[PDB]
């Protein structure tokens, strides 16, 4: 079985009024739920407003991801893939990112392999493939703009990406001069 880690959505802007069951009869629709739960203030059991939903596999995740905008309770929530509790002890873990580094394409490798290939994971806005500005030689990386965090989400966690026969690195970008760990 995979890791639950990568079977988990954490549900943010919930109303104060969902419980694990109204959350559960929600989420239900998209897979197998093994765990639903509401946080809440350990003295006046009020809401703290957000929970975490987790499914059978990885592609009932993908499935409820590709369901957005969920409507619960009278409010469209947030859901987001839920970084365990140790990632979470890391700077800007939870910041929404829309753009990676993708590097070790060499020259060879033309706009329509990264977008074939990486446009499987969403929406793509831009694709900007690097060039010396002296040389105009290729750089060999490139930068990938999606219209939707998720798409960068479901990018960071696999282990592998190969584009045109090449093995990449691929990173969250902050711009074009910072990427992330």
């Amino acid at each position: 079985k995979e890791p639950e880690q990568l079977r988990k959505l954490f549900i943010g802007g919930l109303s104060f009024e969902t419980t694990d069951e109204s959350l559960r009869s929600h989420f239900e629709q998209w897979g197998t739920l093994t765990d639903c739960v509401v946080m809440r203030d350990p003295n006046t059991k009020r809401s703290r407003g957000f929970g975490f939903v987790t499914y059978a596999t990885v592609e009932e995740v993908d499935a409820a991801m590709n369901a957005r905008p969920h409507k619960v309770d009278g409010r469209v929530v947030e859901p987001k893939r839920a970084v365990s509790r140790e990632d979470s002890q890391r700077p800007g873990a939870h910041l929404t990112v829309k753009k990676i580094f993708v590097g070790g394409i060499k020259e060879d490798t033309e706009e329509h392999h990264l977008r074939d290939y990486f446009e499987q994971y969403g929406k793509i806005e831009v694709i900007e493939i690097m060039t010396d500005r002296g040389s105009g030689k290729k750089r060999g990386f490139a930068f990938v703009t999606f219209d939707d965090h998720d798409s960068v989400d479901k990018i960071v966690i696999q282990k592998y990406h190969t584009v045109n026969g090449h093995n990449c690195e691929v990173r969250k970008a902050l711009s074009k001069q910072e990427m992330a760990s």
